[PDB]
């Protein structure tokens, strides 16, 4: 439906009317030029003055200044309505996907929601526009051809807009045929790619099996496909257009036909002759367009569509009324039970997990099928299916979900940096009310500073892409930066160090003891230094815990926790 | 470039004669259509005949019916050329890209070289073929009309061609200026769409830290960006055609006012008028083609230079002679010393490596340092920078590369499955000299044959992309039942699958213990029952080894073997 589009279009309506009198303008720009050639073959070169041949050049000029104004005039003010509508409902899309879910993000729909800020709101947006200058401009080409012709020959207009709809009928068929094969072999050349590329991802096994010889014999089969495919393309492309312009000149031979026919027809002037076999060759263009226009309409309207499923789509649930002011109190799971959307296995079985404040708890593994989605579950990234997770004695569904969230803080080696100064990247969206010397501070007591004052600009650099592309372990400092100026009770690590950078790891260790002193802190392991400076140690196997406790717990008996 | 292309496009040469001279024959098709306005307004109208006038509409027709007959075939017989010419170019780039080194497929570039043969391969003969449309048929339009101007009157038509190099080299200047703001604009064009990428990759990491109305902030100030870029190429390419268009018109008027003189004039008759006059308006579409032909060819030539780089590249070095029938021999490594490609640090340290014939090698190491690098060092994906790997005797490169990967076989749950039959993918490479009946064997020696036993098709239906899609467990199993089929000496076993599963698990055991009581099978270890099974422990950690021997030494002297 386009009538939810239209309050998106509807401020910039001014655009619309100046470009949309500037359509009919150059729509009656060439008409008045094909009406031109009356008064040149009959006034110029038939009774013989030269008169109309002096200001000839000048209207002829003249209509192509109001045809080349009126084509800029028409081609800006449209495509700053189709530019401005774009902005506007991309920014209205990227308002809505910064509060819709993280299950939304992961793998329901991929980084390719990109494509559906950027191409598929310009498709709307180019598509609507562009099927408004081939209604507005071809339809006064349409009717401006149909007064020039009639006011000159009725005779052979008459014949001309009987034809017309046949030659429009005839291009809808056309055009509707090869549509119908494109859109049916759409799904071959799909599978036509994806078969191109699997084996081409399957290289290292088909180096190593030697299938050297049978791939290449199986991609004879499917470049093969690929050519009988294209050769497809331009077998139904490539016959459309001969057959559009054989029956349309069939009406250019009815028509010249019908202008032998003595006395009703044949009382028609050299110039008059010349106006309406011209006009007629100018309207293939317009019936060609108003009979695709609802082929192009429809593209635009099944990505708008497309698009407002988005946003009628459900945000994330902020369905608490409560704000934590510091979460001193220590959060606790209780009876939690979580499955991921998208999938039929838990991942978490019903666990009651307590971590203390102001005491880390660890989750040593390496995957446990459980252990992010745990490090998850406290800020609320997946909705709990069933369980409480007591936070301060209450659910964290209770609470509003700004400030549930201001309370945790993770850290991760595979930390996000945006295209903005360490100022504001140590103090992401408290840049107003935290000034500049507690980010210093904070600099300096992560042990960051070491590498930020010696950059290009100090505590002005861009960190993120097209920028300086800060380090690995930088990653996890500057991820301990913005941990820092405090404000947070809750810490998540996940440490993914690996390969520890010599005289940097001695300043990180001791930024991360900083960062572990005090406030409730749960990290994964995957050293065993975080392992020892634990305090209670959580192990999941499998999406479940059956041993908890001290380290020297679990010890005593091993399982599989010590090998 | 073309030089080099044209022995792929000479065995299709007789599709570019046929469409040469039917392009030649199309655009002297609509020549003598504008050709057939002198004799209908001089001897049709002005001589009233009523015998021109009933002969006419029929080579209206019967100019058509040439028309779409040579539009069809032209368009045809140089789709079916530049349809051969990619399959030919698509089947040499594979044939050239399943010999390269992994280096090249690993990071180098990454998956969108597959564009490589669809579009890239496409995009070189999409615009070489309609480079040749451009200079046959409208470089005939150009000589055709151009022919029937100085037949029909000299006069107007030496100021044509004085005034249409003038014309062409104002296309050609208006059109330079538009590929200039175009190519600087698309650096701007990639920095704003990676600036709306990056915040879209990083949704968490905003919820946590506040920053939902600084990045609504922010992307108001980059959407008003590619706003304002959109509205540099509709200032920019809706300027253009203006310009040129009255440029042109310029010199529609000068040959208007040119044909008001004595001179001129009273040697034009009224057909003469018309056709001087309306083969100049489809002498533009000829004029804007043909000085656009070569920012078409050096857009088809500068996509065939980013393929034959790729066809230029060395391969991968089989610089080896020997050949190994059996490798019961032990692989030693002596001295060996790696570093990735693409980069300095080394990720494999000065390492000396037993692998004894038929005992377990586990590596209990972790962390990604050396374990799926020396996986790929032992079939010779990436190339020996120092020391020696000796298989059986000699090293590596003595050999022959295919045999030597023919000794060692891969098994992993992230194998790559084909889109044939199971019975072809667990004989892969060899079908013929093994016969079903040794597959039927080896897939019942696999444990695997009961699930494919309640398959579709038995042993015959289609497993990779657009198939059944397989289990990861039964990916592993099916790759057990490919080396065993194969019968390789050496092993190598990854160990993905440290989740384990009910029901598949003590069948997948049986297998994986039938598939390495024999071989010098060299296994990397994640598993702990592999790791109680193994022979030789050794462990690699940030490139070196740390120990080496039985699982019992190193429970007595620990190190990083419970680590
Ligand atoms: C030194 C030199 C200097 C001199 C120059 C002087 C310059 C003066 C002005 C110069 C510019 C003028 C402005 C202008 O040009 O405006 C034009 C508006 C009119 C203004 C002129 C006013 C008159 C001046 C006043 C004079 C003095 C006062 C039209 C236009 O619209 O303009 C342009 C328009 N050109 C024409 O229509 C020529 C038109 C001209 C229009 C008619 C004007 C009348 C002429 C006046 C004569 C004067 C006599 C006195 O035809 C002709 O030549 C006619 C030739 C003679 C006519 C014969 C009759 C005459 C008398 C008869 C009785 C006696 C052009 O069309 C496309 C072509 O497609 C088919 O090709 P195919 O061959 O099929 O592959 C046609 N096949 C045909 O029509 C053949 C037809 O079937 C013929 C029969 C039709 C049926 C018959 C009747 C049907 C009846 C209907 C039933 C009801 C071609 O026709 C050709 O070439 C063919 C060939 O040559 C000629 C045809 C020969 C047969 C005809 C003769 C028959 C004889 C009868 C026998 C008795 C046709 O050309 O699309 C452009 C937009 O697209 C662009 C852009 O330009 O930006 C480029 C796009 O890519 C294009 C492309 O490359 O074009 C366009 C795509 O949409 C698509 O088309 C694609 C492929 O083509 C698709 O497959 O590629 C794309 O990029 C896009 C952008 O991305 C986003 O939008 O935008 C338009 O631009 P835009 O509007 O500015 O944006
Ligand atoms: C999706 C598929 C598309 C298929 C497309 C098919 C196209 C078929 C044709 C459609 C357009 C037909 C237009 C007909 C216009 C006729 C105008 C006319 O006859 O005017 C000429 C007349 C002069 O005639 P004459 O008497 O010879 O001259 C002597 C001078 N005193 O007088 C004049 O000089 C001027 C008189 C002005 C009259 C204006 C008429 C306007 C017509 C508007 C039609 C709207 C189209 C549909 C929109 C629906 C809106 C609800």
């Amino acid at each position: 439906t386009f009538r939810r589009l239209w309050p998106t279009i509807a401020p910039f309506k001014a655009g619309l009317i100046v470009a949309g009198v500037a359509l009919i303008l150059n729509a009656a720009s060439d008409t008045f030029m094909l009406s031109l050639l009356k008064p040149l073959l009959d006034d110029g070169f038939g009774k013989t003055d030269r008169s109309v041949l002096v200001w000839m050049p000048l209207v002829v000029i003249g209509l192509m200044i109001l045809r080349g104004i009126t084509s800029y005039v028409s081609s800006y003010c449209i495509s700053w309505v189709s530019g401005k509508v774009v902005m506007t409902m991309r920014r209205r899309l990227f308002g809505h996907m910064m509060g819709m879910p993280v299950s939304f993000f992961d793998k329901q729909s991929t980084g390719t929601l990109l494509s559906r800020i950027t191409y598929d709101s310009e498709q709307v947006a180019s598509s609507s526009s562009g099927a408004l200058i081939t209604v507005v401009r071809e339809g006064a080409s349409i009717i401006g051809l149909f007064i020039m012709m009639f006011y000159y020959s009725w005779q052979l207009s008459i014949i001309l807009i009987v034809l017309a709809p046949i030659v429009s009928i005839a291009i809808r068929v056309v055009s509707k045929r090869f549509r119908n094969i494109s859109k049916n072999m759409q799904n071959t050349m799909g599978q036509v790619t994806t078969s191109a590329e699997q084996m081409l991802k399957g290289h290292k096994e088909v180096l190593i099996f030697g299938g050297q010889e049978v791939e290449t014999k199986r991609f004879d089969k499917v470049s093969n496909r690929m050519r009988l495919q294209g050769m497809k393309m331009v077998s139904a492309s490539s016959i459309s257009d001969p057959i559009i312009q054989l029956i349309a000149s069939l009406a250019l031979a009815f028509v010249l036909y019908a202008a032998s026919f003595p006395s009703v027809m044949d009382s028609l002037t050299a110039g008059t002759i010349t106006v309406v076999f011209s006009s007629m060759i100018a309207l293939m263009r317009p019936l060609k367009s108003l009979t695709n226009v609802n082929a192009q309409f429809q593209r635009g309207m099944a990505a708008c569509q497309t698009l407002f499923t988005i946003l009628d789509s459900e945000q994330e649930k902020d369905e608490g009324k409560r704000v934590i002011e510091r979460a001193t109190g220590d959060v606790e799971f209780r009876n939690v039970t979580f499955t991921y959307p998208g999938r039929d296995v838990p991942a978490l079985r019903n666990i009651n997990l307590k971590i203390p404040a102001g005491k880390t708890v660890a989750l040593v593994g390496r995957s446990g099928s459980g252990k992010s989605t745990i490090a998850s579950l406290i800020t609320r990234f997946y909705d709990i299916d069933e369980g409480e997770i007591l936070m301060d004695g209450h659910d964290l569904r209770e609470y509003t979900l700004a400030s549930l969230r201001n309370q945790v803080a993770l850290v991760s080696q595979n930390v996000h940096l945006f295209n903005d100064t360490v100022a504001n990247n140590i103090a992401y969206a408290r840049t107003e009310q935290y000034s500049r010397e507690q980010i210093e501070e904070a600099a300096r007591m992560a042990y960051a500073m070491d590498f930020i004052n010696k950059m290009d600009n100090g505590l002005d650099t861009v960190i993120g892409e097209n920028g300086v592309l800060l380090s690995g372990g930088q990653r996890q400092r500057i991820a301990i930066a913005r941990a820092l100026l405090r404000d947070s009770p809750i810490l998540i690590l996940d440490e993914a160090t690996s390969a520890l950078d010599t005289e940097s790891e001695r300043a990180i260790q001791a930024a991360l003891d900083e960062l572990q002193k005090n406030r409730t802190s749960l990290v994964i392991a995957h050293r065993l230094s975080t392992i020892e400076k634990a305090d209670e140690i959580v192990v999941v196997e499998d999406g479940v815990i059956v041993e908890r406790g001290t380290h020297n717990d679990l010890l005593e008996h091993r399982g599989v926790y010590a090998q």
